[PDB]
DNA sequence: GCTGGCACGACTTTTGCACTCGTATATCATGCTGTTGCACATT
């Protein structure tokens, strides 16, 4: 809020927690071999 | 006859010369780059 945001909007700064998006067909894939790294690897065919 | 500005032979001044020894901070906000640590595929 406030208006360190007309500045924040125009510089198009990436926020702290971006929301992920998807592609044409998001079939159920959950995560294959979800190791200690980033888990829930979604692989929509 | 009286006087007042011009040149000459000593003196005096300048100049290249280039040559060496010789007290402090405490604005954040952001973006970019570099180093190191760690997960994943390989023979």
């Amino acid at each position: 809020g406030g208006l360190p945001r007309v500045a924040d909007l125009f510089e198009a700064r990436r926020p702290k927690e971006p929301a992920i998006l998807a592609e044409i067909s998001g079939i159920v894939s959950f995560g294959k071999e979800t190791k200690g790294k980033r888990r829930l690897v979604i692989t929509p065919v």
